[PDB]
């Protein structure tokens, strides 16, 4: 399973949106390699403009995240290789995102199909009033093991900067089980970090990423 | 699951929409009688106008509701998976694109529920479909329901007349599947059909793309 990530592997992301009666489609372009942890993709809004600001739609591809020599027994997101990905974010004071996201190898491709459905956000509220700064932070990504169903959950929050100065709370509890049967870690946690930028010649909406990402936690 | 019907139970509806790189979403709220065949509903477009005339949508957007006789009480087959069923279909448009549909009915409730995804593919730009060349009206048609002992549950064949503005008519070939959701003591039906009457309608002080809805449809064959 290890083995498919050694070296570069182009990724393929599609995101079907529902928040408050508003349906937008999200196409993701790129690369990345889990021996870097590194992430270069390209998202595209097939839709027009978003009814939601992009740093939210960020969080919902770990595999690619670096995983040292001696930690190479924790990455469920490789051995699975595919697993799916259940998400539940609490935007405090502000609507909520369900996530179900299926990750699997398609030939060359790594692909991350994602439907997600957004409930009870705020008119003129801080998401659906685009009141969010083009940025993204960096945070810690706490992960436990999960003999019941063979898999791992995770929770931490995401800190949303707000024009005003103030920040958004995030948070976001998650379950990932594998798709064929065939390896649970320790505690342990991954950190990261993300830029968002754009192409000077993408008329569309659009959204540029890169990430680095690394694990930690044990000695 | 036929006491779950006797008398008037709200309906709740949901249409995932995807046709030709346009989006779309339908909320679906009403009532329904077993006993009679009627159903009451009234559909908002939540996204606004929709790439779709809406009576290619009322075949995809609930047929536990439909009036089966004293004495036809062992061949529905919606009725009996009420945990549910799965209904899929596959709408061929004559010269024209098609539709593939997935949806989950069941109870949540006091509130039965259909929620309901659908793509289109291979439509035509300045068809009939795409173009909105499609009156709104429809005509009465009958549901040709088989026996599927393999999948557990059943399957469907029958052809829509959409009525045209040239005076023409865009037909749909409907070929349809469904598979109960629980491990079902559900029985399967003999060959019979569903004779149905549809009329749509507006709400006249509703501003939001919509369609009022009203649906008599009972069962034969026996
Ligand atoms: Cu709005
Ligand atoms: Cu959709």
């Amino acid at each position: 399973g290890e083995e498919l990530f050694t070296g570069v592997v182009p990724i393929l992301i599609e995101l079907d949106g529902h928040v408050n009666g508003h349906c937008f489609f999200v196409r993701g372009e790129g690369e990345g390699d889990a021996t870097i942890g590194k992430l270069s993709l390209k998202f595209i809004a097939t839709t027009g403009k978003l009814p939601v600001p992009w740093p939210t739609l960020v969080t919902t591809v770990q595999c690619f995240s670096r995983y040292p020599d001696h930690m190479k027994r924790h990455d469920f997101f490789k051995s699975a290789m595919g697993y799916v990905q259940e998400r539940t974010i609490y935007f405090k004071d502000d609507g909520t995102y369900k996530t179900r996201a299926e990750v699997k190898f398609e030939g060359d491709t790594l692909v991350n199909r994602i439907e997600l459905k957004g409930i009870d956000f705020k008119e003129d509220g801080n998401i659906l009033g685009h009141k969010l700064e083009y940025n993204f932070n960096s945070h810690k990504v706490y992960i436990t093991a999960d003999k019941q169903n063979n898999g791992i959950k995770a929770n931490f929050t995401i800190r949303h900067n707000v024009e005003d100065g103030s920040v958004q709370l995030a948070d976001h509890y998650q379950q990932n089980t594998p798709i064929g049967d065939g390896d649970l870690p320790d505690d342990h946690y991954l950190s990261t970090q993300t830029i968002l930028s754009k192409d000077l010649n993408e008329k569309r909406d659009h959204m540029v990423l890169l990430e680095y990402v690394t694990a930690a936690g044990i000695t």
